[PDB]
């Protein structure tokens, strides 16, 4: 079946090159296409009988993009790949659908991969435990800033900076993982996505620097470089 479908504005915005590395695609001016949202597959078929380019929208994350230059009404998906992509719709209404939609089919396959029945039951099951990962590691690393500081023996500082640039990048992953399960158990529920500010907030400095390599520390941005690691 098709969750929904129609015609959009395809312009790639960043992809996962080999060796964990995020980069802005070649300046391709917004292209055309039509497309239907079959479960996890986001097929794209041409003007006026077989799609001429695919997109397996798994676990991915779409954030609004009303920020973009001229062409108003804009979307933005972060592919489990580490890929970036940006579709431009007809109205904030259609902006709802494909978004609240896609976000659905994605979190959907999730319900499946984990062989569970109730949507919100998996989400809530993931939502909870996730933070548990937080406070335990969100502290585990804190505790180190509390020792590495008072320590001075060079060998126990290089093993500290370790489980830190380590616990920092496990922290990151974690939350950007929540904004998923949530902005998913949120579409599925009807209330607006969470706060895109809170998202960035807990985002790594070193990790932010890169978000500076490319462009605008974008919600998508730190959801992009985020997976190129995964």
């Amino acid at each position: 079946t098709v969750r929904k479908a129609g015609a959009l504005a395809v312009k790639n915005f960043l992809v996962h090159k080999k060796n964990k590395k995020v980069e802005s695609a070649t300046r391709r001016k917004w292209k055309h296409y039509w497309v239907s949202l079959k479960g996890c597959t986001l097929f794209f078929y041409e003007t006026d009988s077989v799609p001429k380019h695919a997109v397996w929208v798994e676990n991915s994350i779409v954030q609004a993009v009303p920020e973009h230059p001229k062409k108003d009404f804009v979307f933005c998906l972060s592919n489990s790949l580490g890929d970036a992509f940006l579709f431009q719709t007809t109205s904030q209404t259609e902006l709802e659908n494909w978004i609240t939609a896609i976000h659905s089919a994605c979190a959907a396959a999730v319900a499946r991969h984990h062989h569970k029945e109730d949507t919100l039951r998996l989400l809530k099951s993931e939502i909870k435990k996730l933070e548990q990962k937080i406070d335990m590691d969100e502290k585990m690393k804190k505790m180190g800033e509390m020792q590495l500081s008072s320590v001075t023996d060079s060998k126990k500082k290089k093993t500290i900076l370790d489980q830190i640039f380590v616990w920092e990048q496990n922290l990151e992953q974690f939350q950007m993982d929540l904004f998923r399960f949530r902005c998913y158990l949120a579409s599925l529920q009807g209330g607006e996505l969470p706060n895109p500010k809170r998202l960035l907030a807990f985002a790594s400095r070193p990790t932010k620097v890169a978000m500076g390599r490319l462009g605008i520390f974008s919600v998508s941005s730190f959801h992009a470089l985020v997976a190129a690691r995964t």
